């Protein structure tokens, strides 16, 4: 039979734990191919110095499998981020925030030595973009910020009844094209009222590693 997209997830999260060093600090990303990963990090065996969380879901997992969690105010610096992505290109820009948590990813990767993307095959893109592209706004500037995005060129999509982890929204924009990943990346930040974007190109990837049906495929940015 094919491989379910539950066991690529696993393949990729499973190899994962190999890139992590013990007795740091390092940084858990969010989503269900993440899950897996801190389960296979708790039972490794690996003695974790302390993991810095992005989500509610991603604090009670570690905690579940007893791997010590401090706050990124804690620490000058993390190790290793490791995280997943809706969509990773060829150079390991991502677009993220399906769950709704890219936020805290952006902060907690921005704080980090070392980005690891953890994926299904299904996420490797030539192009980033088909995924709708999530932007986090406080509620007073719903309106605001969905005309900017719409002036831009996408259609805005408030994401209906969700509260993020700080409070405010998320407007989903879909048919963007995406030139200069960078460029948007920065573009989008400038509206007044985002306080971020999905957008991972300032804080790529350093390397992925994709389940595939031959196992995982460790991949580092296209030359
Ligand atoms: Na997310």
């Amino acid at each position: 039979h094919m491989t379910t997209q539950d066991e690529l997830k696993r393949i990729a999260a499973e190899k994962a734990v190999e890139f992590v060093p013990e007795n740091e600090y390092i940084g858990i990303g969010t989503g269900s191919t993440i899950n897996f990963f801190i389960e296979a990090l708790g039972k490794s065996g690996k003695k974790i110095k302390g993991a810095v969380s992005t989500s509610k879901k991603s604090g009670e997992l570690l905690a579940r499998y007893d791997i010590p969690v401090v706050s990124l105010n804690e620490v000058s610096g993390l190790a290793v981020y490791i995280d997943g992505a809706d969509e990773v290109n060829h150079a390991l820009q991502m677009i993220k925030g399906g769950g709704g948590a890219h936020l805290n990813e952006k902060i907690v990767a921005s704080a980090s030595e070392k980005f690891v993307c953890i994926a299904d095959e299904s996420k490797y893109v030539s192009r980033l973009g088909k995924f709708p592209l999530p932007v986090e706004a406080v509620e007073s500037a719903r309106s605001l910020v969905s005309r900017k995005l719409l002036a831009m060129g996408g259609q805005p999509e408030l994401r209906i009844g969700y509260t993020t982890f700080y409070g405010n929204q998320i407007v989903d924009v879909h048919g963007l094209n995406i030139d200069q990943p960078l460029t948007m990346e920065d573009e989008i930040n400038k509206i007044t009222g985002v306080l971020e974007n999905g957008i991972f190109a300032r804080d790529a990837a350093d390397v992925l590693i994709l389940g595939t049906e031959e196992g995982a495929k460790v991949i580092y940015p296209c030359q």
